[PDB]
């Protein structure tokens, strides 16, 4: 390339970047200021079932094998 910007290519692509940086900027933006009150969210009803249960739904896992007498 040369040692100027050059024009168009990026226009289009900048364009599809502008919008996208905002969603981008915006979303994590959001992100921060608070973790996530929206009108009756926070931490209610998704933190609930997760404590009302200490371990995770019971399912068939079984760690390897490893069991032997030598």
């Amino acid at each position: 390339g040369p040692l100027v910007p050059r024009g168009s290519m990026a226009l289009i692509v900048l364009g599809g970047v502008a919008g996208l940086l905002l969603f981008i900027g915006l979303g994590i933006f959001f992100s921060v200021r608070s973790r996530h009150r929206r009108r009756q969210a926070e931490r209610m009803s998704q933190i609930k079932r997760l404590l009302s249960e200490k371990k995770t739904s019971q399912s068939p896992h079984r760690f390897q094998k490893t069991h032997s007498p030598i």
